[PDB]
C-alpha cells in the first residue's frame, strides 16, 4: 500500500507532464516544513529547489521522473527523521556537533576539514544550519559521492576529467 | 577619485569584521537591483549569495576580504553591462538567443551541450534568464574554469583529483 500511496502522491505532484519540476518539488517541500513545525527554516526557495531537480535530473530532461523523484523523496524522508533525532538540544536546527552524528546516520564518514568547510557553506554564524540547508547539503553530498564513484572506474581513487566533463558536473548542479 | 570611492563602499560593507559576509554581499547586490528596475530578477536571495561567498572565498575565511571582493565586484559591473547591451529586445532578461553573445562577451567559448546545459538549469521555461540568475551562472563559471587550470598541472586537458579534493570543490561552492 507504500507503493500505492506513493504513486498516487507522485500523480498529482507531477501533474500533467508526468514530470516534478524545480517549483511542484518546491511545493511539496515547502508543505512538509508547514505540517512540520519542529524544523526550523526560511523555507525551500527556487534557487536550492532548482539545484536538487539539477543534481538529481539523471537523464537531463530538467525535471524528475518517477524514479529520479522517488529516489529523492525517499531520501529526504530519511533525512529528515535524522535531523529530528540528532537535534538534541531541540533548537529545530542542527549545530556543529550535532553535525557529525547526523551525516554518519545518513551514511557519510567525512573528516573534520570537510566538516568544517560544510558549516562554513551551510551553517549560520553560530554553526547551525536549518532544515532546507541540511537536506540541501546532504542531497548534494550524495549525488557527488555517486558522481565520484562512477567517475573511479578502475577503483584507484582518483577520477580524471576532461573540461566539458568537468563543467557538466558542476555546472549542471 | 572612484578608486578612493570603491575604498569607502568596501570599508563601509565589510564593516567592523573587515570582510564582507554572504548577507553583506546579498544587501548590496539587492540594492544595485533596486537602483536598475530595467534588469528583471526576483532579487538575490542568501543561498544564492553564500554560494557566491563561497566560490571567490580562495582562503577559506568564509568571507570576502577587500581583493576577494573587488574581484567579484568588478566582475559583477562588467556582466551587468553585458546583460543590458545584449539584452537586444530590451526585455530585461537573457533568452536563449542573446545568450552566447553575452557569454562570449564575458570572455565564454562554450559549445551548443553546455548552453543547452545551462539553460535548463538556469533560464526559464521560455528559455529567459533573469539578473541574479545570470550573475550567479557567471560567477560560477568563471570559478569552475578557474579552478580548472589551476589543477590541470601538465596543461594536457584532462585533471584528477582523490574524493577529499573532489568534495571541496563541488561542495564548497
Ligand atoms: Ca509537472
Ligand atoms: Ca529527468
Ligand atoms: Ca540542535
Ligand atoms: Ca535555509
Ligand atoms: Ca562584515
Ligand atoms: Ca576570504
Ligand atoms: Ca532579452
Ligand atoms: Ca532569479
Amino acid at each position: 500500500e507504500e507503493e500505492r500511496q506513493f504513486r498516487k502522491l507522485f500523480v498529482q505532484l507531477a501533474g500533467d507532464d508526468m514530470e516534478v519540476s524545480a517549483t511542484e518539488l518546491m511545493n511539496i517541500l515547502n508543505k512538509v516544513v508547514t505540517r512540520h513545525p519542529d524544523l526550523k527554516t526560511d523555507g525551500f526557495g527556487i534557487d536550492t529547489s532548482r539545484s536538487m531537480v539539477a543534481v538529481m535530473d539523471s537523464d537531463t530532461t530538467g525535471k524528475l521522473g518517477f524514479e529520479e523523484f522517488k529516489y529523492l523523496w525517499n531520501n529526504i524522508k530519511k533525512w529528515q527523521g535524522i535531523y529530528k533525532r540528532f537535534d538534541t538540544d531541540r533548537s529545530g536546527t542542527i549545530g556543529s556537533n550535532e553535525l557529525p552524528g547526523a551525516f554518519e546516520a545518513a551514511g557519510f564518514h567525512l573528516n573534520q576539514h570537510i566538516y568544517s568547510m560544510i558549516i562554513r557553506r551551510y551553517s549560520d554564524e553560530t554553526g547551525n544550519m536549518d532544515f532546507d540547508n541540511f537536506i540541501s547539503c546532504l542531497v548534494r553530498l550524495d549525488a557527488m559521492f555517486r558522481a565520484f564513484r562512477s567517475l573511479d572506474k578502475n577503483g584507484t581513487g582518483q577520477i580524471q576529467v576532461n573540461i566539458q566533463e568537468w563543467l557538466q558536473l558542476t555546472m549542471y548542479s
